[PDB]
């Protein structure tokens, strides 16, 4: 059911971000510790207020997931000009065995540990932000998101989402009885009618994250 998915999807969402802040560099190396989640070498931050504003984010987006309302959780990299340079995105599917999943989870925290392999080196200096793609039909109505009144939510603008001449790098997916989920890496090259059914509501956190 919805709370068993959003319960378990949050837990890894967190372990997700704060992997790809540590090995795209968002923050220094010297504010991670190294952990083991999933039965993988994983890095978490130990800055509080960072801490502090991953968790206030996925805590808005779990009765979301306990919905069935979330189409992409998405960790979106800006470079020092505000531009997007990459995007993580986690497509998430809830269709109507938990080691197994684990098993499963796991695999994408390994190919996140490889992905600065493949990516080019980011410039110095990126901040991030996150994107909440939700599944209902999208109106300006955001009060589902807005459960933390300190932590508001504004709706995303097209140079928010869409990358330019974007490299596609999948990195993982997944297929389980109870959760479906797509990984995959957009990186930087370096009709706006009503009734259109590919109408989206796209949020992202109002407040920024800490400054490294």
């Amino acid at each position: 059911f919805g709370q068993v998915v959003a319960d378990v999807l949050c837990e890894f969402l967190e372990v997700a971000v704060h992997l790809i802040l540590y090995v795209r560099e968002v923050y220094p190396v010297g504010i991670f510790q190294k952990r083991k989640k999933y039965n993988v070498p994983v890095q978490m931050s130990c800055h509080p207020e960072l801490n502090q504003y991953i968790q206030d984010t996925l805590h808005c987006v779990k009765p979301l997931l306990e919905k069935n309302d979330v189409e992409k959780v998405v960790v979106v990299i800006l470079d020092k000009e505000h531009r997007p340079v990459e995007k993580f995105v986690f497509e998430i599917t809830q269709p109507p065995l938990l080691s197994h999943v684990e098993q499963l989870l796991a695999a994408f925290i390994l190919k996140i540990s490889v992905c600065d392999a493949v990516l080019d080196h980011n410039p110095p200096g990126c901040t991030f932000t996150v994107l909440v793609h939700t599944r209902e039909a999208a109106t300006r109505n955001m009060e589902k998101i807005q459960v933390i009144k300190d932590f508001p939510w504004i709706l995303a603008d097209e140079q928010d989402v869409h990358m330019h001449d974007p490299r596609l790098i999948p990195l993982k997916t997944m297929t389980s009885d109870i959760l479906k989920m797509q990984l995959y890496v957009e990186e930087r090259a370096h009709s706006k009618l009503i009734g259109d059914p590919n109408l989206e509501f796209v949020a992202m956190p109002a407040l920024a994250p800490p400054a490294s």
